[PDB]
């Protein structure tokens, strides 16, 4: 099979044999007129029109200039609904950063247009101002939430977003809004900590009985959303469906689309062969482990993970990369990491404990510009200059014979073991 | 003896003897606290505060990337006195571009900041949307007026602004947020018609007669403005006065200020010597003629004008420089120019008719850059290197004894007999 893969701002063109291949496991009206649809056809509640009829101190979260949102759709038909019953609502408008830092305004142009950042009212969340957040409960793990004052203070709160599959929240989108979105940072990193992270339900496409998901949801609710709209985006970024309503339903209803669309069935293999979804999705070695998971789950116990990763920005963090810089196997990272408490959660830890659950059971093969060959190495990885020596010495790892999963776009799917 | 006249971004020096010398005309706690001052106590009408309990629409009407209002300052506490009694008020600020084209967001991140434009609504006017102007009236003169759409719906209309000597409408400020501010294109350009600019009434810090002031204090009226803040800022653009309340008699309390400080009185000479102001004023020659009119003011009908002015930009606008190099003298541009009726003003006219009327009776020597000698003499003017190469060409004009007057700033004076 001539089989394409993403990588950097270009794909590879690897030419493998087919009687080499188990699988190859991939994926399977104008965008304003699917958002419409999906706010007129609410999921579980009354429509935000009527929602919003008499409040008068709305905000809608938003998602940050780092997260593909195409708001400047979204935007303006959201608050058109909001003003269909009440024309002269005080809306904000609430980026919602999670731990990153503060959008800037050139960010917030490029995002939402000139003339809806002038225009409307938009505040930039600070997971690090004290002064700003509020305490609100307690969440079923035990842990404090604090979020967002003005999320709190809101007559009606609401969220727009999107929804892909997330290698330990399950999907994106929905209750994210609240936490990580606009939580405070300790309460950001508390939800990433490493009894969470071991939980055999953190993985990709799963929310029942995952308790990441879970604590999200309770904040939700604590945080009274009361609406989202929330899109499925192509690669280019494009609308193809959109949900709207109950902040749990609509979401839910989202989820099941996408687990259709992304869920590949794998029989696992001794070799596996695949990417990070192309520039800017594998920029760097922190964003690969994702890919990378999409492999684990389709490879047999010992086998070999060849991921095509650029990595055009390196490691991607420097807590992240010295987590195996200091350690001297994977396993001695895992338990370190394992070693932390919920409160004792540090920024990168979650990502360096995913690897190192792999790297426990598997080999990777990382295919990825020259500049990374020592982090890969340093992270008891192997790097590759191509596809056709990873696989080389994958074989030998393994069998010259070995059938091998192929799945071109390891971070847009959900691998679920047949 | 030694001047100093503002050039671009720095001032010249120059040495006068004083035998030559008619006059030297020129002009004469906290920022927060004088604005805070000002709102708490209103000329004219309640405090703010009051005006805006219980109004669920509110726009505040601010200046656009033209003019130097310190927003940063204004706007907060504008912001903070209409919500004391009123939390959930809705306010949007509109940006009076009158003519202009629109400001840009980078302009209105250097004005305002970044979080206040972020944070609050802030609208754009376009004069050229016709679809958000509203017919309200028609004014004293007989035109129709027409303005923003926003400003009409609003439940309570004020405007920031400052006050300075204005070269045709006699101060800046109050009223004047409403026409041109936010006015259709059609009634800006008929509010600049040649008969209201002929008229001897449109000159700096005159407003009594002048019709100009006129119909825009009508359609103000018409358009509902409430409240003013008027900030009266020195050569820094820091706040050293400020005046709130009723649209019209704060405003008047205001220029009456401005009068004081501003006002120098000259006897006519035959040589005047001045500037632009310096940067960002004396940016093209479009705008050199604001300055020029004090010159105007102080001269002899038949002397010599010599203005500094930069012009970095050149002319300032094509419109404009196309009626003198269109035209045979500046007699001919004033005659096409009062040729044409309320209804057929054209893009940028007025600088050109006022232009020509000084012109007319004066000569007038630019000293500029180097880039625009072909701009100057395309329109009737001598261009000069430095000030000493003009007060030459002066002197070969008139007498080489001639009495000269000297206004350093141009753009900052009242002009009296
Ligand atoms: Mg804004």
């Amino acid at each position: 099979a001539n089989i394409e893969i993403p990588y950097g701002k270009s794909k590879l063109a690897f030419d493998l044999p087919d009687e080499r291949i188990q699988g190859i496991l991939r994926s399977k009206m104008s965008e304003e007129d699917i958002v419409k649809r999906a706010l007129e056809n609410p999921i579980g509640t009354k429509r935000l029109q009527d929602l919003a009829e008499g409040k008068k101190n709305i905000v809608i979260i938003t998602s940050d200039h780092t997260r593909p949102v195409p708001s400047r759709i979204t935007l303006p038909l959201l608050l058109d609904e909001i003003r269909k019953k009440n024309k002269s609502a005080n809306v904000k408008i609430l980026i919602a950063t999670g731990f990153h830092r503060g959008t800037t305004l050139q960010e917030m142009k490029a995002k939402f247009g000139e003339d809806l950042v002038e225009n409307e009212q938009f505040v930039v969340h600070d997971s690090r101002n004290s002064e700003n957040m509020e305490l609100i409960g307690t969440l079923p793990s035990g842990g404090k939430l604090e979020i967002n004052k003005l999320a709190v203070e809101a007559d009606l709160l609401v969220a727009e977003g999107f929804i892909e599959p997330h290698f330990f929240a399950g999907f994106s989108g929905g209750r994210k809004s609240i936490l990580p979105g606009i939580a405070s940072v300790q309460c950001i990193l508390a939800n990433h900590c490493s009894e969470f992270i071991k939980n055999p339900y953190a993985r990709t496409g799963v929310l029942e009985n995952n308790p990441i998901h879970r604590d999200m949801i309770y904040a939700a609710k604590k945080a009274n959303l009361a609406f989202i709209l929330n899109v499925v985006i192509d690669s280019s970024h494009k609308i193809v469906n959109a949900f709207a309503g109950h902040s749990e339903k609509a979401h839910l209803k989202g989820c099941e689309f996408v687990s259709e669309i992304a869920t590949v069935n794998a029989k696992p293999a001794d070799i596996v062969i695949t990417s990070n979804g192309g520039y800017p999705l594998d920029q760097n070695i922190y964003q690969s482990v994702k890919g990378m998971t999409a492999g684990e789950a389709a490879c047999k116990d010992g086998g070999v993970i060849i991921i095509a990763a650029e990595c055009a920005d390196g490691h991607g963090g420097e807590g992240f990369y010295r987590w195996f810089k200091e350690s001297k196997d994977p396993q001695d990272v895992m338990n370190k990491i394992l070693s932390r408490g919920r409160d004792e959660t540090l920024p990168d830890q979650w990502e360096a404990q995913i690897l190192a659950r792999i790297l426990i059971n598997h080999k990777v093969i990382m295919v990825t510009d020259s500049k990374n060959y020592e982090y890969v190495k340093d992270m008891f990885m192997t790097p590759a200059k191509d596809l056709g020596e990873a696989l080389k010495i994958a074989e030998s790892i393994v069998n010259n014979d070995s059938k091998i999963n192929v799945i071109p776009d390891g971070v847009s799917v959900i691998v679920r073991e047949k």
